[PDB]
């Protein structure tokens, strides 16, 4: 049967998985490289940074998915203003026509850090990311480094299941004072918003303290967190770039999570030791 | 990698078969995958023949004894391995690609991300082997991603496995058609199996009771479900040294729905240490 209509240079919106699959296949056959930016809508400047990263690949056609995963006019207007040509907006029923059945089970990393208090959270994410990859079949898929544990788990999924996509991590877009962009930032009252800059300040202080070794980096970040009121730290850990044990010197990642009132915030940063 | 058309080309490295497959697909060939654990018999050859019949096909047969689907034990070590006979049979059938990866190339990081099947994996064969089908679907997903076939071929003999594979394909939006091929049988009705070689002469004589029980049931079924089950039970009971593990009549999808007009009757039984499975389509009142 017929490929659904695709109008080059305009925003084309599809909610049926088979439709975007068919258009994506047709476009790839035409000499486009299909770039996927998965989102849950309510798009912000961090999402736009993913889009801009994707658009600049020569030959790109950009697919932005908007799917709120149980396990609008404004969004489309922003994507049109960015020159995005495909929005994929499926219903929960289209994604899960047989309900919850076969799912992805992450490796033991999912049980650490964010996976601590609820060991099935990343299973939901990795399941939908796998489905979006198979539907759209992109050459590259773009995520922010903000949810870094998530991002490492997606790289694990791609390696472990032999998937033919490149995973591109885009540096986290931040507010002017360093706070990492987040849908949750608008819930902070002004005292909480002022205190919240300690997460990014702690991590940047650590990244610079790290010429003096790992202990100095951790101690500098802890002192900065300790200078902030109402910031209940859930963890502060230095790991290697794959989230295993930090090697004695070399590259790592420093991750923090804290609760301010009812709002949980996360941040992370690249660390080079000595 | 080199690909010599009309000859059997053997690749161990996943990257080799993936590149060859992609190159053939881009030039118009349709890639057919038949995933096996080796020890090939005529039942496997029927899969290969179904694949070859597809116009313009190139057939890739994988042979990999997947450690993730064995629970035990010496079950893994005990699995039959006959790779010389296997490659000889593939050459005779005109297969152009065999994919024979190492365990290290499939699982370089060990068990890490895996497929978790839905609730059907804990029933029937999965009841006492709760991780068996996660091992199967994890390997089948990986072979599908490596080879990217148009169609993949499985026997109906492991019917529960086939249904789980259809679930994997639907649930992860995989772009591959699953083809189920009817069970090839010996002249007496015995389902072909790599495991039939572990039947001694007495047990091989007795083993005809599984298929005899199932066909008796499929004919009895005009008189309803109880008659079909009782006919199969009667045949299994008349058989020396057959220990029935389960005999169950389910809807065709084996899912959370009652039997209607179409059923699958499944049997598992032990002859000494050898566990045999068989199944058949059943039409009730009809
Ligand atoms: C390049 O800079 C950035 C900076 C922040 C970003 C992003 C990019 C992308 C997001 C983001 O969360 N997008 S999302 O809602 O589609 C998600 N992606 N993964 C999520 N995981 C969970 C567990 O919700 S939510 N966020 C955070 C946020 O919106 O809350
Ligand atoms: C306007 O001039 C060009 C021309 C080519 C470009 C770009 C710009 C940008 C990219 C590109 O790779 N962008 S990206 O965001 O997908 C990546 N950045 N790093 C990547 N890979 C790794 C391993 O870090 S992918 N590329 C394609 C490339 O570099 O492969
Ligand atoms: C069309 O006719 C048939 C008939 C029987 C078949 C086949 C084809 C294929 C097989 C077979 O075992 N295929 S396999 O190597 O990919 C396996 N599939 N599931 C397996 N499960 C276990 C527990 O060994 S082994 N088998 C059954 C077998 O070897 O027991």
């Amino acid at each position: 049967m017929a490929i659904p209509a695709f109008h080059p240079g305009e925003l084309n919106v599809y909610s049926a998985p088979g439709d975007v699959a068919d258009v994506s296949r047709a476009l790839r056959l035409t000499g486009r490289r299909v770039m996927l930016v998965p989102t849950m809508g309510a798009l912000h400047e961090g999402h736009l940074a993913l889009v801009r990263a994707a658009k600049r690949v020569p030959g790109s056609v950009v697919v932005v998915s908007i799917f709120v995963n149980p396990m609008p006019d404004d969004d489309l207007a922003q994507l049109r203003a960015e020159g995005v040509e495909i929005a994929f907006t499926p219903t929960t029923a289209a994604m899960y026509p047989d309900g919850l059945r076969t799912t992805v089970q992450p490796g033991p990393l999912a049980a650490e850090l964010e996976g601590g208090p609820r060991p099935t959270h990343f299973a939901g994410v990795l399941t939908v990311v796998l489905k979006l990859l198979q539907i759209v079949r992109p050459d590259r898929v773009f995520f922010g480094e903000k949810d870094y544990q998530q991002l490492v788990l997606i790289r694990q999924l791609v390696a472990d299941f032999n998937l033919d996509v490149a995973v591109v991590g885009v540096p986290t877009v931040r507010e002017a004072d360093g706070l990492a962009m987040s849908s949750r930032n608008r819930y902070l009252d002004p005292a909480q918003r002022a205190a919240a800059v300690a997460l990014s300040a702690a991590l940047t202080a650590a990244a610079h303290a790290a010429t003096a070794g790992a202990q100095a980096a951790l101690d500098a970040a802890r002192a900065v967190l300790d200078a902030a009121p109402g910031v209940a730290v859930d963890y502060l850990e230095l790991r290697d770039i794959g989230l295993g044990p930090m090697p004695l010197n070399g590259s790592g990642r420093l991750l923090v999570a804290a609760r301010l009132g009812t709002t949980r915030l996360l941040d992370n940063i690249a660390i080079e030791i000595g």
